[PDB]
């Protein structure tokens, strides 16, 4: 699982779900790319998968409604499975952070 993804660990609230987790990706123009925001609850691994191409720009917006996370849910991993070229995460915001992958 972990061996063959691109990981981006990320923490959060525990208690606040309002808006959306927002990910941005750079990538291979008109590419194709899979993946998810993953995280642990309760012992388990869930995930929550999201697709999409880039556009001409190489760019890539992920929008997953916060709501989709457990309360109580405080860490994860994002991460890319396919990616028919290039693909990584340049940035994410979720709640009051606003996160840049240098
Ligand atoms: C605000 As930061 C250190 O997650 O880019």
């Amino acid at each position: 699982e972990e061996d063959t993804a691109i990981l981006y660990p990320f923490t959060i609230s525990g208690n606040d779900r309002n808006g959306n987790f927002t990910i941005n990706f750079k990538g291979t123009p008109n590419s194709t790319n899979n993946g998810c925001i993953g995280y642990s609850y309760n012992g388990d691994w869930e995930k929550i998968e999201w697709e999409g191409s880039c556009d001409g720009n190489g760019n890539l917006v992920v929008e997953v409604p916060m709501s989709k996370i457990p309360a109580g849910v405080t860490s994860g991993e994002i991460q890319i499975w396919w990616h028919s070229g290039d693909l990584k995460m340049t940035d994410y915001k979720a709640l009051e952070h606003h996160h840049h992958h240098h």
